């Protein structure tokens, strides 16, 4: 198991534009296209990302190419964030993968309400952080995903994914 396999389980793979769980147009392996309600807008955004006239449909290879970029972008966003870097750095590799998963899903911005959990995380208080994290919109909206990532933090193992 690794971050790629882990997120490919959490997000699935769809080769035609679809609506995510918040209703935003998405494609591929959780690649958000746009927060707007316009499909065309989504279609233009897709074409810009892929670099061709896609007509709302991409290949498996293109999906993966997007996924590679987005995972890389998530890591870098963590490293560039003054408040996350240090948390990330204090942790072991499995737990770092749990953090990247959250950042991928909710962006740096959504990560901001997690300030208190992150402190506990830094303090290595796993069980308390796990409890704190469940007290969130995130857990309430996508509970099964949230539990998997929360368990990962808690145990520092890949058990929730096997
Ligand atoms: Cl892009
Ligand atoms: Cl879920």
């Amino acid at each position: 198991m690794n971050i790629f396999e882990m997120l490919r389980i959490d997000e699935g793979l769809r080769l035609k534009i679809y609506k995510d769980t918040e209703g935003y147009y998405t494609i591929g392996i959780g690649h958000l296209l746009t927060k707007s309600p316009s499909l065309n807008a989504a279609k233009s955004e897709l074409d810009k990302a892929i670099g061709r006239n896609t007509n709302g449909v991409i290949t498996k290879d293109e999906a993966e190419k997007l996924f590679n970029q987005d995972v890389d972008a998530a890591v870098r966003g963590i490293l560039r964030n003054a408040k996350m870097k240090p948390v990330y750095d204090s942790m072991d590799a499995v737990r770092r993968a749990a953090m990247i998963n959250m950042v991928f899903q909710m962006g740096e911005t959504g990560m901001a309400g997690f300030t208190n959990s992150m402190r506990m995380m830094q303090q290595k208080r796993w069980d308390e952080a796990a409890v704190n994290m469940a007290k969130s919109r995130w857990y309430n909206q996508t509970p099964n995903r949230a539990k998997r990532v929360i368990t990962t933090f808690r145990t520092g193992t890949w058990d929730a994914y096997k």
